[PDB]
């Protein structure tokens, strides 16, 4: 920023080799932070090829205002992609960051997966409605910035992110506004005056975003760029996933998963303390016994 | 009644033939209400007999809210009366919708648990607690918070003050600050007047996640005090039981669609301009992949 200019909201950046407490401090202060090279170079390539057939079989709606107008969405990444199920979801850093946002000492893994979405904003797609992802859990806004974190997003780029192909518009620091509202002219005072920043990103980068950060896919201005992303939506264990992964992901794949990844997809329980109780358990036991996964 | 005797809080009681609006009005005022005859005596007695082998095989722990209390949750597997008729209580669904379901979204609730709770002779009293402490952030929203959880807590065997009927605190869903009930955080600690849910078999009380309560002390030598807790949460919250993974598909196929939704064999659509199936499969109902039409 040239001297005397207005400084736009800060969007720090870290290489995927940086410390967890470091990237977390940026997450805490600004609600978001980029992690360049979150997934390896060829890894993202091997992922993008693997889901390209499934993407290719998704028609595009040309409608209207909603978040599906010229935007393809696809969630069966575990089924359709070995690289994702074998490599990406086993990022030690990802878990290291989920432990800081969600887990409490002695209570095990405090988080699990909400969704695994590939989102490909088609050329000419209108800008997505501005929103907090925690609107998925409607009461959460009511708790304001003091509320605990329900949701974080590792929002990784598949094809590159530019200002023109509709990369995500971020509003850093909107996690600390004093009243969390929906973002429209009737409910949001600051509507029309919201300073957004685009998340310019190369394939394999990601931004870790809080469910409190206002954001949205921008308008894709191009004519050939299908702007593709991979969203790793991770929630606290007490919240329900939008994807019923433990009913769609075949048991064969769950047997190949780690313990922690079995916990992420609901093939394994976790114990909550208050008295104690396995959430998503089976009459006082881990659901994994009944599924043939303890041995 | 009593003789200038201090009068205890009133737990309102309605027969199961009362209008769901009259029971919901009581529930809103007090946070709890008794539904007499929520289940028929014939239904209760078949249920109790159908789970009873499973109850006998459960070792009593003697030493914590599991102290001399049996807790059994495979009600759907062990009991046809449960899955074929207790689950199909229309008054239960009337009341659940009035609490949880939003306009134009389908069912906004599902099952958290189906727990048989048999308080043994001599079992000590349970700590005072709100059931929404299961979702730890919920107390922070206070009494203006939305409902997260309700309990249809049914007497399977009689509930008496001696054998440990639940102690309830009506209107504790309206206190300005929702706190955990200990000496550090709860200013009223020790000073809280509870009342027991005196119930006959098949009766039940409907209770908010926001009401303070605990199982009473079982001061008898003979009464094993058996209850059935139908714990119902809203659709965005995680169940304590993984029913869709343990309940067999053969039993899912025989369920009504609203029962399939209760146990996670079927999705429900939430609206935010946008629409998403909660607990879905790549934009489609999970009931498709499961073969439930
Ligand atoms: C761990 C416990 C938790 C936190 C949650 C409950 C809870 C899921 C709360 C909601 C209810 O609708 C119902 C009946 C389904 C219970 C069953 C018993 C447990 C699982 C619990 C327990 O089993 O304690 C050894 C408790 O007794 C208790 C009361 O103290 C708790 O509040
Ligand atoms: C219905 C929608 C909901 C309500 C919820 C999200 C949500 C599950 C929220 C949490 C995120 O981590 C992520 C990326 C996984 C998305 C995926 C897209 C949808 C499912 C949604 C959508 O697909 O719109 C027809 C939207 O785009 C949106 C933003 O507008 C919504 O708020
Ligand atoms: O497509 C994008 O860039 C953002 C996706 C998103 O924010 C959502 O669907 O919740
Ligand atoms: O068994 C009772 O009467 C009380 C049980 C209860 O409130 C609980 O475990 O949450
Ligand atoms: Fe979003
Ligand atoms: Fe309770």
């Amino acid at each position: 920023v040239p001297r005397g200019s207005h400084m736009p909201p800060r969007l720090q950046r870290f290489p995927a080799t940086a410390s967890a407490d470091e990237i977390f401090a940026a997450f805490q202060e600004d609600g978001c932070v980029v992690i360049e090279g979150f997934i390896s170079p060829e890894q993202v390539a091997r992922f993008s090829q693997e889901v390209d057939p499934a993407m290719e079989k998704i028609p595009v709606e040309v409608t209207n205002g909603n978040s599906n107008d010229r935007t393809k969405r696809f969630s069966k990444c575990v089924i359709a992609s070995p690289t994702f199920r074998n490599e990406i979801i086993e990022s030690d850093l990802m878990h290291e960051l989920c432990d800081r946002v969600f887990s409490k000492p002695g209570e095990g893994m405090g988080y699990h997966f909400n969704d695994n979405m590939v989102i490909e904003v088609q050329p000419g797609a209108p800008a997505q409605r501005l929103h907090r992802d925690q609107e998925l859990y409607p009461w959460w806004n009511s708790m304001g910035p003091a509320g605990p974190e329900c949701l974080i997003n590792f929002f990784c780029a598949v094809t590159p992110f530019t200002e023109e192909n509709g990369a995500t518009r971020l509003v850093p620091g909107s996690h600390l506004w004093p009243e969390f509202t929906q973002i429209n002219e009737r409910d949001c005072p600051q509507f029309g005056k919201i300073e957004t920043v685009p998340a310019i990103m190369q394939p394999g980068d990601c931004y870790l975003m809080s469910g409190k950060v206002i954001h949205g896919a921008g308008h894709n201005a191009t004519t050939t760029d299908r702007r593709r992303a991979l969203a790793l939506s991770i929630i606290r264990r007490e919240l329900r996933p939008v994807q019923a992964f433990s009913l769609s992901v075949p048991m064969k794949l769950a047997r190949e998963m780690s313990e922690r990844s079995q916990t992420m997809f609901g093939f394994r329980s976790s114990v909550q303390h208050c008295d104690m109780v396995h959430f998503w358990g089976n009459d006082g036991k881990d659901i994994a016994h009944h599924l043939g996964l303890i041995s």
